[PDB]
């Protein structure tokens, strides 16, 4: 399926600037997502908290908002609770703590940029991306 440049263009930070991933960067981000993120976020969902999925509306409500690439990169370095108060660096996988997340130890900052871009392109691609799982 061909993905155009507009689809691969997503917010870079909060003030209106955007970034466009290459096809290669998209591919790499998708691959990392499948290998490392789908154990807890299949289809962009979250099941152990409400409204803290990878869907855009949920990301937008985080503190600071996570619906832009740089905020996602920051989260994957130094994860926090949704209100930003609590340090999740020993709770959520991240590249700061390869000692406890060895599956993260070979990803560079640029790899994390690619999965962050992937995460924000994915909802454009799939109406079912994101959401809270309820039982
Ligand atoms: C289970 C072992 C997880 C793995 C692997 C990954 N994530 Fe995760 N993530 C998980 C939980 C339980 C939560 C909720 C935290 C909370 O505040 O209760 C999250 C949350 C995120 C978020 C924030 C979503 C928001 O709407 O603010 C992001 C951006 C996120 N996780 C990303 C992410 C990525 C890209 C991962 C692969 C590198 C990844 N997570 C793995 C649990 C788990
Ligand atoms: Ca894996
Ligand atoms: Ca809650
Ligand atoms: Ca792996």
């Amino acid at each position: 399926v061909e993905l155009t440049e507009s689809t691969r263009t997503i917010p870079l930070d909060e003030a209106g600037g955007t970034t466009t991933l290459t096809a290669r960067q998209f591919t790499n981000g998708q691959k990392i997502f499948v290998d490392t993120c789908t154990q807890c976020h299949l289809q962009g969902k979250t099941k152990t908290n409400n409204n803290v999925s990878l869907g855009l509306a949920d990301l937008a409500g985080a503190e600071p908002r996570r619906d832009n690439v740089l905020a996602l990169v920051e989260f994957l370095k130094n994860p926090k609770s949704y209100d930003g108060e609590d340090d999740y660096s020993e709770l959520h996988p991240n590249i700061s703590r390869p000692d406890i997340y060895p599956e993260m130890r070979n990803y560079t900052e640029d790899d994390i940029f690619d999965v962050a871009g992937y995460t924000l392109i994915a909802p454009k691609l799939d109406e079912r991306w994101g959401g809270t799982i309820y039982f």
